[PDB]
Formats: C-alpha cells, structure tokens, sequence
C-alpha cells in the first residue's frame, strides 16, 4: 500500500515479511512502523541480531537489540510512518510452523 499523501507512510507487515536485506528491515511497535534499516548500522555488524524480529516485533525488540538509553528515544526518532491497521491484525503472529 503506497500512501497518496506524502507524509506518514502506510507500510504493510506483508511488505516487511520478506526482510532479507538491511534496506528491507523495518519493525512495528504494535500499529505504527519504525525504520530499523538505519538503526542496525548504529550497531557495527549488528543487522543479524534484529533481522529475524523485523516484520514482527519492536515493542520489546527495538529496545532489546537497541542501546540501553538511546533505543528508548530512537523508537519515535525513526518514525518512517505507520503500519497498516489491517496488517498488524493479519501478522500479529503468523503461522509459527513457517
């Protein structure tokens, strides 16, 4: 879903589900989406620790893999838009059998 209004982009969790590269790495707090693509470069080679949780969690994850103080304010700093209201319900938890 590409938002016609170019302010606060509606990313879909279906979009981020294919988190293969660092540039495809975004995380969701619950209903709003935050950029992890840049945030992982703050960790020297620390893309792989958070990649698996990208397209899934950020409620605990963004602060977990994040810096102890910095990640707490850097959550709202990396405001890349909001996660699609339908998609946070779709992939609240996917089939864990894969």
């Amino acid at each position: 879903a590409e938002q016609s209004d170019k302010d606060v982009k509606y990313y879909t969790l279906e979009e981020i589900q294919k988190h293969k590269d660092s540039k495809s790495t975004w995380v969701i707090l619950h209903h709003k989406v935050y950029d992890l693509t840049k945030f992982l470069e703050e960790f020297p080679g620390g893309e792989e620790v958070l990649r698996e949780q990208a397209g899934g969690d950020a409620t605990e994850n963004f602060e977990d893999v994040g810096f102890s103080t910095d990640a707490r304010e850097l959550s709202k700093k990396y405001i890349i838009g909001e996660l699609h209201p339908d998609d946070r319900s779709k992939i609240a938890k996917p089939s864990e059998t894969l």
